[PDB]
DNA sequence: AAAAAC
DNA sequence: AAAAAC
DNA sequence: TTTTTGG
């Protein structure tokens, strides 16, 4: 039997239903666009419980038994086993509003609030919105599009490789016993990203010092001259759950990857970094919850409030029937005190 | 406000 | 047919 | 959009 919670499967990077996965993709990016919460959910949940199948779907005898597979997706699976293709989601293709906020969200600082005020104004490409003499960006506007080719240009192993080697020098500088670790879809064994995320922490660290790390990290790299772009997002942690982002002091950067540092042209890469600075004591949630998939955390959380009356976040697990706050070194503590089996980073890509 | 994250 | 999906 | 409706 195959469970309706991402975190109860084994989804790796091996996907058999992709024509199916793609077409569902689009569709949920399209109710997401359009703000509509619950097909958008739906849409994700069908698209992820495909992407965990060991075998590819060849007729609708093939979608008996599993579940999140409703009266619609099953339609589009039918349009698809037919044709060939989705005529759903290629009508979402061709489709003016969606393709400019595909677009105007691919930049670094423009997400659906400003993609839509721009749609509304008008626009449908790039070049007339930085032609336009009107419009004012933002600093973090005028960064996603000074480096936008490198952005969009995803990064591989080699890069995230020569990432992690110099944040991990630039870390023990200030903090010799800290450990560093890559997070996000290079931790779940993805070959490509559009960022390398990080989790630091460190046993030794005094509260001073946890605080004032990555203003240290990021000053010694502007010293440097790779500094492209900086947002330090200072931690309001304590821990009331409730029913969003991390409250971990975070930074979101565009580093300059020198290309002797991976095996040219500029000679460098605008990279997409994330750090987040995390106390010891919450290291396993932290990694829990930067680890992803967004729908592996989506169904954690599901599973956790609704199968065992238990909240879960990036800081804490809590008890509700003992009232007691679960305590964890690793993420296989966490996976036991949910009653799960453990689930390796690389087989949460759901 | 809006954006940045899995 | 109506509601909740954390 | 799917699921649950006294499961
Ligand atoms: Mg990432
Ligand atoms: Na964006």
């Amino acid at each position: 039997k195959i469970s309706q919670y991402a975190c109860q499967r084994r989804t790796t990077l091996n996907n058999y239903n992709q024509l199916f996965t793609d077409a569902l993709d689009i569709l949920a990016e399209n109710d997401e666009l359009r703000e509509n919460e619950g097909s958008c959910l739906a849409f994700m949940r069908a698209s992820s419980v495909l992407k965990s199948l060991p075998f590819p779907i060849t007729s609708m005898k093939d979608t008996e038994g599993i579940p999140c597979l409703g009266d619609k997706v099953k339609s589009i699976i039918e349009g698809i086993i037919e044709d060939g293709e989705s005529s759903e989601a290629k009508a979402v293709l061709n489709d003016e509003r969606y393709k400019s906020f595909k677009l105007f969200t691919s930049v670094f600082g423009v997400g659906l609030k400003t993609a839509e005020k721009w749609f509304r104004m008008g626009f449908r490409t790039l070049s007339k919105i930085q032609s336009d003499k009107s419009l004012r960006f933002t600093q973090m506007q005028k960064a996603g599009f000074l480096y936008y080719e490198d952005l969009v240009s995803c990064v591989n192993r080699p890069e995230a490789e020569a990432v992690s080697m110099l944040v991990k020098e630039a870390v023990v500088t200030f903090l010799p016993d800290a450990l560093v670790t890559m997070t996000g879809g290079f931790r779940r064994g993805k070959m490509t990203g559009h960022d390398v995320d990080f989790l630091i922490t460190s046993p030794e660290a005094t509260e001073d010092e946890e605080q004032q790390l990555l203003h240290k990290v990021t000053d010694f790299w502007k010293q440097q001259g790779l500094l492209l772009y900086c947002d330090i997002l200072e931690s309001t942690f304590e821990k009331q759950p409730s029913r969003a982002l991390d409250h971990f002091q975070k930074c979101f950067l565009i580093l300059k990857l020198d290309h002797g540092r991976v095996h040219e042209g500029k000679g460098w890469k605008a990279i997409r970094v994330d750090l987040v600075m995390c106390p010891y004591d919450r290291r396993a949630f932290a990694l829990l919850g930067w680890t992803g998939s967004r729908q592996f955390e989506r169904d954690l959380r599901r599973y956790a409030t609704h199968e065992r009356k238990m909240m879960l976040d990036n800081h804490a697990l809590y008890d509700r029937t003992k009232r007691v706050f679960l305590e964890a070194e690793s993420e296989e503590e966490i996976f036991a005190h949910l009653g799960l089996d453990y689930i390796e980073p690389w087989e949460r890509n759901a």
